[PDB]
């Protein structure tokens, strides 16, 4: 069926995760460690140099986004129209233009920028606070009223930023209900507190 | 039908407006002056604080890879079937990936960065030529044998950067004859050689 080849941390495959999970999808995980990593031959089979490599039957694929968007589209997660299909793309865009933004934080200069990405976070979420409040008072999800990939890409990002910055969220009631109930939805919550998730570091040089 | 608001460069609209060019298509475009949106009643009132936005009837979107993903749906431009249609998401994250390092030399250090971008260039495009290599040995698009909005995205992307290193190219056969083949094009060939284009710069700070 499904095979995800990826380091041992959530990082960019967290969202990818949760979704086979709560829609009940079956996959099988090929850790891929640091030691091996910096062998380099498995590198420089990567379309772009980079992890996670994904496969569905012999359909193989590469880049985050793009995994999700394919699993989207063969699940029916990706909106009940066009339209809606097209907004699903601009959350997902949006969603990650600031996970780009996170990661360099985490990555390049986590000790002397932190404060500076926190003061600047709220600025950063109002857009999704208000996607939400436009679609039904926030009631549902974040398009339409059918879980598209975007909402789990999304639910990440907040999840991630909650450690970040506890109560970050506090600010957003739309929000912050948002993700008590999709964190609430029966497979997604056994899920994430299974050791397979819990146990897992959210990026590869500890720091969160 | 359609409207698209942007600064009076080509940047982020290049691809679209060559999609729209090629396919036929006719569009308004609203210029937004530097003077217009350092004011801010514009800014603040899009979706992420930026441009370019978008409207196809009363459907406004932000982002352009969102836009170029919906003209692709409602164009017939987005693959044949789903394993295509993942494949194209794949080419243009690349190329999204790309152009992010790209605006990033332009806009940050362009002065003492030009030469080290120069230099792992050829590294980056490697990529599409082997993708276009796997593809009827790269005689006709990037994926399967109908263009695609990747197609565009991808075209914008060497062109650029043809100006920004002249001779890139020189070491990819199947690139090189990819540009010129897709240059060719009836409508897209009017398109490129008119005021329209070729007087607006590629990007806003005169650096290219």
């Amino acid at each position: 069926p499904y095979t995800v080849v990826y380091f041992p941390v959530r990082g960019r495959c967290a969202a990818l995760r949760m979704l086979l999970a709560d829609q009940g999808q079956s996959w099988k995980e090929e850790v891929v460690t640091v030691e091996t990593w910096q062998e380099g031959s498995l590198k420089a089979s990567c379309l772009y140099g980079q992890l996670p490599k994904f496969q569905d039957g012999d359909l193989t694929l590469y880049q985050s986004n793009t995994i999700l968007r394919h699993l989207g589209r063969t699940l029916g997660l990706y909106g009940k129209d066009q339209q809606e299909a097209a907004l699903v793309d601009m959350v997902n865009d949006g969603v990650e233009d600031l996970r780009c933004k996170y990661i360099s934080l985490i990555y390049t200069n986590y000790e002397a920028g932190k404060d500076d990405y926190v003061k600047a976070l709220p600025g950063q979420l109002k857009p999704f606070e208000t996607l939400l409040s436009q679609n039904q008072g926030g009631k549902t999800f974040i398009v339409g009223d059918q879980i598209a990939f975007a909402d789990y890409n999304l639910l990440d990002l907040l999840l991630i930023h909650e450690v970040l910055a506890p109560g970050c969220l506090d600010a957003f009631p739309l929000l912050s209900a948002y993700v008590g109930r999709l964190s609430a939805r029966p497979k997604l919550k056994a899920f994430l507190a299974s050791p397979e998730y819990v146990n897992l570091p959210i990026n590869g040089n500890g720091k969160q």
